[PDB]
């Protein structure tokens, strides 16, 4: 009987799916982080932000923690969102951004998502400067834009973070196992020479923990996103024995129930855990 089987993993669904279904916002629900006084906080109404680990009262962003491997995911910020967006980057000394948005859907002006990262441009107190550096091809033509992001404000640390930019990702899809972990791979390993540099320079961020996250976002920081944080909790040494189910409930509790939005998501997720030996279920 494999445990990586049709039975294992029409049981997997039915665990995840009665928790995503458990998990959707009540109107006012005490579970997820309210707009105030009718500014728009979540990008899409029903795609929400777990109130006990949110980042930021003004945005749809949450701390992640999957086993061990700490992150922040975020929907797309929203135009009045980004200077919070940008302070939120800065004070996290955020080691790599992740965006895994398409250029088509940035370019689309009906979508509302801002090129916030690949021009410069002023956002209240907040300059930012984008320089574009490498491009790696992750396999199967997709590809990875990299930019340096110099985070400015008067009076406060000037802070550059590094961006990996996967620009053809559709939404709503998976890309496959190998591009996955060619991605995860260029992520961590960009984020561990930022850290390193913090490290060598003595950083305070070091020691905390809310900090030094690598963070991604998506169009609504549920689908592409969580594969992503998926394969890369599976990088971690650390994980050892932390299973599929758990890594799929643990996203879903510390953000929403649509971590891991689409089948073919939770599929790779499967796909690279089997590679692993890892469990898909518990007990
Ligand atoms: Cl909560």
């Amino acid at each position: 009987v494999s445990p990586y089987g049709p039975e294992a993993r029409a049981e997997l669904s039915s665990r995840l799916t009665t928790l995503r279904n458990t998990l959707a916002p009540a109107t006012n629900d005490p579970r997820y982080l309210q707009a105030c006084g009718g500014e728009k906080l979540n990008r899409f109404r029903d795609i929400q932000c777990r109130r006990q680990t949110a980042v930021r009262a003004d945005l749809n962003a949450n701390y992640i923690q999957v086993g061990n491997t700490r992150t922040i995911a975020c929907q797309y910020p929203l135009q009045s969102q980004l200077e919070s967006h940008f302070r939120m980057l800065a004070e996290n000394r955020t080691p790599v951004l992740a965006v895994l948005a398409s250029s088509s859907e940035i370019a689309n002006q009906r979508f509302g998502m801002p090129d916030y990262f690949r021009q410069s441009g002023t956002y209240g107190s907040i300059t930012v400067e984008s320089k574009m550096t490498q491009q790696v091809g992750l396999g199967d033509g997709i590809m990875a834009d990299m930019y340096t992001l110099t985070i400015r404000e008067a009076g406060q640390k000037t802070i550059s973070v590094p961006v990996v930019h996967v620009g053809n990702w559709p939404d709503q899809t998976a890309v496959s196992s190998e591009v996955t972990k060619a991605l995860a791979s260029l992520v961590d390993q960009t984020a561990e020479t930022k850290r390193n540099m913090y490290e060598s320079k003595g950083s305070s961020a070091v020691a905390d923990d809310s900090k030094l996250r690598p963070v991604i976002h998506s169009r609504a920081g549920v689908g592409r996103t969580a594969q992503l944080i998926g394969a890369m909790c599976m990088n971690d040494s650390r994980n050892s024995q932390l299973s599929v189910e758990d890594m799929v409930s643990q996203m879903r509790v510390q953000r929403n129930g649509i971590m891991v939005q689409k089948d073919e998501q939770l599929d790779v997720l499967i796909k690279l855990a089997e590679g692993q030996g890892r469990p898909l279920l518990n007990s």
